[PDB]
C-alpha cells in the first residue's frame, strides 16, 4: 500500500520532473494529497488547465472560507484572499492598473541604470556573484520602491518579509502576521506621508481624499500597498533568477541573445512559457458540481492547476522543454495565469525580465554557473521556486 500522491512534487526549478509528463497522459485531473493533509484535484493538461481557469465557479474568493480543504495555509487575513475583487468593488482597478505598467516616463530607463549599476559592483567585487540575492531580487525591490512611489531606503525592510509570507505552510505562520501588521502600518504611514506624490502610492493617496473614494477603507488602501508590493518583488525577482538559470544552462541561446538582443522579448516569452517558479499548482474552490475531463468535480472541493502542467503540454507546445523563438502561439501560455484573476503586473513582469536580461548579457557575456547545477540548494516549503544563492562568474 502507498499513501495519496503528494504535492508538490519537487522544489527544484531547474528541470520539471517525467511524473507530471505521465500524470497529463493518463491522468490530466487526477486526486492528491496537499500538505494540509487535505485532498485536492490537480489539473495538468493545457486544455483542463485553461477551463478550469476560466470558469468562476471554480473560485478564487472562495478558497479563504472557514473549513474549506486547504493548499496551505492563509499568511493574510482571509478577505485578502478576495484582493482583487475589493480594488474593483472600490472603483480602483483601473486606476491602480494603470499606475503598475511599465509606461511612466523614466520608469525603463530606471530599471535599466539600476540593472547596470548592480551589474558594475558585481564586477568590481569579482567573481563569484550571486544573481539572486545581489541582482535579480534587488532589480525587483528597487523597481517595486520607483512603481509605488516609495523610499529605496524603504525596499529593504519591506523585502526581508517575503521569505515568510509567501510560505507554503500547512499551518499559520506567528511571524507572517506580525510582518503583515507591521507592513500595513507602513503602508497606512505612506498614504498619510506628504512627501509621496508619486507612483501607486501617491495615486491612491490623492484617490483616498476624493469625495469618490470617502467610502473606501484605509485597511484596502493600505493593503493594495502591501500586496502589489509583495506579489510584484517576489515574483518578478523568482521569475528572473529562474529564468537566468535556464538561459545560462543554455549557451547557445546565452549567445544569441547576446548577439541580436531584439529577440530578447521573445526569448522572455519562452521563459516564462517554460518558467517553474510557481512551487504549488493555483488553488481554486468549486462552488457547483462540475465536469473536468472524467472527473465530476463536487461542490467544496479544491482544484489545483499546475501552471507547468498546461505550459509543457505537448498538444499545445510541441516540443514543450525547448525554447523556440518562432513558435506560432508564443504569448499563450499560462505564466500569468488566465480569465478573471489574470496577473495585472504582466507587462511590468516582462519588462522586468527583458532589461534584466539585456543588461547581464552585455555586461556578462561569457555569464556561467560557477558552481555544478545540483549545487543550487531549493526553498522548500515556498510558494516559489528559487534557489538561495545563485553563483556565476563570467
Ligand atoms: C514575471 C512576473 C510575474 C509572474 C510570473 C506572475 C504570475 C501571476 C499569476 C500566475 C497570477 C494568477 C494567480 C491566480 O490566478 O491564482 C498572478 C496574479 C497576480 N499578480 Fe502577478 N506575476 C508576475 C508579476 C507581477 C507584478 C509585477 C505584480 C504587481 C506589481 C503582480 C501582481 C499580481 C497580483 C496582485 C495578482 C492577483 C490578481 C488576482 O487575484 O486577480 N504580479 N500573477
Amino acid at each position: 500500500a502507498t499513501v495519496l500522491l503528494e504535492v508538490p512534487f519537487s522544489a527544484r526549478g531547474d528541470r520539471i520532473p517525467d511524473a507530471v509528463a505521465e500524470l497529463r497522459t493518463r491522468e490530466p485531473i487526477r486526486k492528491v494529497r496537499t500538505i494540509t493533509g487535505a485532498e485536492a484535484w490537480l489539473v495538468s493538461s493545457y486544455a483542463l488547465c485553461t477551463q478550469v481557469l476560466e470558469d468562476r465557479r471554480f473560485s478564487m474568493k472562495e478558497t479563504a472560507a472557514a473549513g474549506a480543504p486547504r493548499l496551505n495555509a492563509l499568511t493574510v487575513p482571509p478577505e485578502v484572499v478576495n484582493n482583487m475583487g475589493n480594488i474593483a468593488d472600490a472603483g480602483l482597478r483601473k486606476a491602480v492598473m494603470k499606475a503598475i505598467t511599465p509606461k511612466a516616463p523614466g520608469l525603463e530607463q530606471f530599471l535599466r541604470d539600476t540593472a547596470n549599476s548592480l551589474l558594475d559592483n558585481l564586477i568590481t567585487e569579482g567573481a563569484p556573484a550571486d544573481l539572486r540575492n545581489d541582482f535579480a531580487d534587488p532589480l525587483a525591490t528597487a523597481l517595486h520602491c520607483k512603481v509605488l512611489g516609495i523610499p529605496q531606503e524603504d525596499g529593504p525592510k519591506l523585502f526581508r518579509s517575503l521569505s515568510i509570507a509567501f510560505m507554503s505552510s500547512a499551518d499559520p505562520i506567528p511571524a507572517a502576521k506580525i510582518n503583515w501588521d507591521r507592513d500595513i502600518e507602513y503602508m497606512a504611514g505612506i498614504l498619510e506621508n506628504p512627501n509621496i506624490t508619486t507612483g501607486l502610492m501617491g495615486e491612491l493617496s490623492r484617490l483616498r481624499k476624493d469625495p469618490a473614494y470617502s467610502h473606501v477603507s484605509d485597511e484596502l488602501f493600505a493593503t493594495i500597498g502591501v500586496t502589489f508590493f509583495g506579489a510584484g518583488v517576489i515574483s518578478t525577482g523568482s521569475f528572473l533568477t529562474t529564468a537566468l538559470i535556464s538561459l545560462i544552462q543554455r549557451p547557445q541561446l546565452r549567445n544569441l541573445l547576446h548577439e541580436k538582443p531584439e529577440l530578447i522579448p521573445a526569448g522572455v516569452e519562452e521563459l516564462l512559457r517554460i518558467n517553474l517558479s510557481f512551487a504549488d499548482g493555483l488553488p481554486r474552490l468549486a462552488t457547483a458540481d462540475i465536469q473536468v475531463g472524467d472527473v465530476l468535480v463536487r461542490k467544496g472541493e479544491l482544484v489545483l492547476v499546475l501552471l507547468e502542467g498546461a505550459n509543457f503540454d505537448p498538444e499545445h507546445f510541441p516540443n514543450p522543454g525547448s525554447i523556440e523563438l518562432d513558435r506560432p502561439n508564443p504569448t499563450s501560455h499560462l505564466a500569468f495565469g488566465r480569465g478573471q484573476h489574470f496577473c495585472p503586473g504582466s507587462a511590468l513582469g516582462r519588462r522586468h525580465a527583458q532589461i534584466g536580461i539585456e543588461a547581464l548579457l552585455k555586461k556578462m557575456p561569457g555569464v556561467d554557473l560557477a558552481v555544478p547545477i545540483d549545487q543550487l540548494v531549493w526553498r522548500t516549503r515556498f510558494q516559489r521556486r528559487i534557489p538561495e544563492r545563485l553563483p556565476v562568474l563570467w
